[PDB]
C-alpha cells in the first residue's frame, strides 16, 4: 504494498500536476503571454 500505492500515487498525481501547471502556465502564460507581447508590444 500500500505504502508504494499511496506513495506511487501522490507522486503520480503530484508530479503529473506539476506538468499541467508548467504546461498550462507557459501555454497560457507563455502562449497567451508571448501573444500580448505582439499585440501589446505591436499595438502599444
Amino acid at each position: 504494498p500500500a505504502k508504494a500505492a499511496f506513495d506511487s500515487l501522490q507522486a503520480s498525481a503530484t508530479e503529473m500536476i506539476g506538468y499541467a501547471w508548467a504546461m498550462v502556465v507557459v501555454i497560457v502564460g507563455a502562449t497567451i503571454g508571448i501573444k500580448l507581447f505582439k499585440k501589446f508590444t505591436s499595438k502599444a
